[PDB]
C-alpha cells in the first residue's frame, strides 16, 4: 500500500496537460493559485467557469 | 443538471444575431424593447411583425 500511494502521488505530481498541472488543485473550489477559462465565444466577455479540485 | 441548466442560461444570454439577442424575448408578445419589423414591400408602410418570446 505503500509503494501504490507512493505511485498515485507520482502521478499526481507529474499528470500534466503541456506544461501545467491539473491534479495538483491549483484551480479547486477555493485555490488561490491562478484561474483559468476556455472561451468559447465570439465576444470578448464570452467565458465560462471550469474548476479541478485538489486530488493528492 | 445544474451544470446543463447553467449552460441554458449562458445560451440565453449570449443567444445574439449581428449583436442582437434573440433569446432575451425582446420582441416577445409584450415585450418593451421594440418592435422588429421585416419590411417587405416596394412602398412605404409594408412592415412586417415576429414575435419571439423570452427564453431564458
Amino acid at each position: 500500500v505503500s509503494q501504490l500511494i507512493d505511485e498515485v502521488d507520482r502521478i499526481a505530481s507529474q499528470a500534466e496537460f503541456n506544461k501545467m498541472n491539473l491534479l495538483q488543485g491549483d484551480f479547486a473550489r477555493g485555490s488561490r493559485a491562478t484561474s483559468m477559462w476556455f472561451h468559447i465565444g465570439p465576444n470578448m466577455h464570452q467565458r465560462e467557469r471550469v474548476f479541478i479540485a485538489t486530488m493528492t
